[PDB]
């Protein structure tokens, strides 16, 4: 059916995620014909387009994601980047992107639950231990509350929160209340809605139960 033996080839999107506040940045180039297995993560910031860097470890690799905590402390900047795969041993392409990642920032990797009382919430999102004192970052973290149909989100003071065990409580809630707790980040912007798998916690659902 259809005339198209061709439909997509190399998807060339590099995915950048955001584990404990460190960046890794990934690559999504498919193989259609010719079969390519090492490539080359080459990066830099718009400011400095002239700067771009392949990554030793990221160079000639027969991988995917590159990591990067330290090799992109430009945060504020857009880390423009180049990834040259080579397939084989010759350079079967190069694309590039503007990371956003001041704008971007995506968080997902870090541990969070949620526990919740009968009428209140706990939600604990496990950040990173860090000094705020000299973090990369000025990134918040907005606490969305999806309890019985109800969906918020949250922006709690990470002025030292994003630093182990972020401690957050939704109260305010009547009994047998599941929410689903989300954990993204946020920066005065409601596009950068990195809502990661949500934490659907009820509380003890009181329903009466001859009490008042």
């Amino acid at each position: 059916s259809y005339d198209s033996p061709d439909y997509t080839d190399e998807s060339c999107t590099f995915k950048i995620s955001l584990r404990n506040f460190r960046s890794i940045l990934s690559w999504e180039l498919k193989n259609h014909s010719i079969v390519p297995t090492h490539y080359t993560l080459l990066y830099t910031i718009m400011s400095k387009p002239e700067d771009l860097k392949v990554v030793k470890n990221c160079a000639n690799t027969t991988r995917s994601f590159c990591d990067l905590t330290d090799e992109w402390r430009s945060t504020h900047e857009a880390y423009v980047t180049v990834l040259e795969g080579f397939s084989g041993n010759t350079t079967l392409f190069s694309c590039s992107h503007n990371f956003w990642l001041a704008i971007d920032m995506s968080f997902e990797p870090p541990e969070f639950e949620i526990v919740g009382f009968t009428n209140h919430i706990n939600v604990m999102v496990k950040f990173p231990s860090i000094v705020e004192e000299e973090l990369q970052f000025d990134l918040s973290l907005v606490i969305e509350e999806q309890s019985e149909g109800i969906v918020k989100k949250h922006k709690p003071e990470i002025k030292g929160n994003m630093s182990g065990n972020f401690t957050y409580i939704i109260d305010k809630l009547i009994p047998n209340t599941n929410y689903c707790v989300s954990v993204y980040l946020e920066h005065s912007d409601e596009q950068a809605v990195i809502k990661s798998p949500l934490k659907c916690t009820l509380l003890p659902p009181g329903q009466e139960s001859e009490f008042s």
